[PDB]
C-alpha cells in the first residue's frame, strides 16, 4: 500500500517504491530544479491487528540545480484503508558553524493522502 | 569524512558509507548479529566551505532475520570533521500503533557520534 | 477574541487558560488520554505584545501530571502560537518526559502535536 | 526537591528558580552576563512527589522572549528531569516556537538539549 505517489499538506509531492526488502526509494518535490533524492526503509512485515506500518525516509536537499546544504528526515506510520495516509514528524538539520549549532534544527509534522487535498 | 565506523554515547555502533551520489549505506547495531540492521539515508555532497558543518540523515527500521519491533528511528544531524571527527543528531522513533494509541507513538532524543568507543 | 478561554485539542482534551497583561498563563488542563484524571495545574507564558505584520502570537506551557487523584511522575510542555481569525487556533507542539532511571532516560521523551480551538471538534 | 537555586547550562545560559510546596517553578531565565536586557520571566511545574525508585523528577518551564527591553516575538519551553546527588543535573529538551505567518509556520519550531549543572561550564 506505500508504493505510489503521495501530496502532504501543503503542495509537495512525494513518488515512493517500498521494496521488498525493505527499502524505500523515489522523489520528492517541494520543475526538475525543485525535485530531489529520498531514500529510507519501512518495515516490511507489519502487525495485522490495526497498527500502522513505521517507517521512515531523508532527503538531503541537494539536486543538479541548488543546494540547501541541509536535510531533512521523516518518521511515521503508513495507515490504510478508504483514506490512507502517511502522518509523520519531521527534523529538517542545517550545515551551521558550531556557533549557530544550537539552532540548527527545525521540527514540524506533515500528512500525506493519496489524492491531493 | 563520513564514511567509516562510529559510536554513539550509549556505545551503539554505525557502519556508514557515504557514496559519491549523496548516498548512505551501512549497517546499525543498537554486539550480536541478531542487533544488526539495515540504514539508508542521504547527506549533502557538496558542503559550504565556510567552516559549517555537513548536513546528513538516515532511517533504520528495527526488522532483521531474528526480531521485529515494528518501529523505525531517524537520525537528522551534521557532521563535523577537524582533529576528534563527530556527528551530532537529534532523533525520532516512531512505532507502528493503533490510532487510539498514535499520541505515544513518537519518542524523540539526541544522539552524538564520534570514531572512538565511549 | 484572544488566548483566554476555554479550548479542545483534536482529542478532546480540555485546555482553561488565562493570559494576563504581565505575559502570565495560568489555568488548568483535562487531558482526553493516558494516566490522567480530572484537572491539573498549568503555567506557562505568552509574548504581549505580537508583531503588527500577521504573525502569530508565540507562548508555551507545562502541566506536571500530579493532582489529588494520580501522579503518572510526568510532565508535558507545549510550545506554540496562537492564530486569530473566524476560527481561531493555537497551533502546538509538544513534549512529554517521564522520569526515568538513567538506563531508561533514552526512552524518557514522547514528542507530537495539538491544535486546540474554541469549538470542540 | 533539590531544585531551588541557580543552575547553568552547556552554554552559558543561568537558570534561576524556586520550587514551591505544590509544584511551581518561577524564577528568571539570563545569559552568563546577566545584564538586563537578557533577563526574563520563567514559570513551570515539577513533580512535588516523584517516586522513590531512583527516578528522576520529572519537570517542565516556559520563556517567552520578552522583557522590558526587547522582544524577539517567540517563546523556549524545556522538558526534562531533575536528577540529585554530588553531581546534580536538569537533562532537558527544548522547543524554540517563532511567531509566524501562516505561509512560514511550517519553519517556525527549532529544537535542542541543553544540560544544567549546579556549577559554571
Ligand atoms: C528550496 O529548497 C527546498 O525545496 C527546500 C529547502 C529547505 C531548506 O531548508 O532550505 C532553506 C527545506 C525544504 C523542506 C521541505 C520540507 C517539506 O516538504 N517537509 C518537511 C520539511 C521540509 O523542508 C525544502
Ligand atoms: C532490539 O531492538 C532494538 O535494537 C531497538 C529497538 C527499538 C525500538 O524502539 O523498538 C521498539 C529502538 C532501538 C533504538 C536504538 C536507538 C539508538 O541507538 N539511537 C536512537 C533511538 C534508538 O532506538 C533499538
Ligand atoms: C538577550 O536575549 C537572550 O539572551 C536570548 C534571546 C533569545 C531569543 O530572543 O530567542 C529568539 C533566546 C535565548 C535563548 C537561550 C536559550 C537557551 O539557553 N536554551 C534553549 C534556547 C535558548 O534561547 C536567549
Amino acid at each position: 500500500g506505500i508504493t505510489g505517489t503521495w501530496y502532504n499538506q501543503l503542495g509537495s509531492t512525494f513518488i515512493v517504491t517500498a521494496g521488498a526488502d525493505g527499502a524505500l526509494t523515489g522523489t520528492y518535490e517541494s520543475n526538475a530544479e525543485s525535485r530531489y533524492v529520498l531514500t529510507g526503509r519501512y518495515d516490511s512485515a507489519p502487525a495485522t491487528d490495526g497498527s500502522g506500518t513505521a517507517l521512515g525516509w531523508t532527503v538531503a536537499w541537494k539536486n543538479n540545480y541548488r543546494n540547501a546544504h541541509s536535510a531533512t528526515t521523516w518518521s511515521g506510520q503508513y495507515v490504510g484503508g478508504a483514506e490512507a495516509r502517511i502522518n509523520t514528524q519531521w527534523l529538517l538539520t542545517s550545515g551551521t558553524t558550531e556557533a549557530n549549532a544550537w539552532k540548527s534544527t527545525l521540527v514540524g509534522h506533515d500528512t500525506f493522502t493519496k489524492v491531493k487535498p
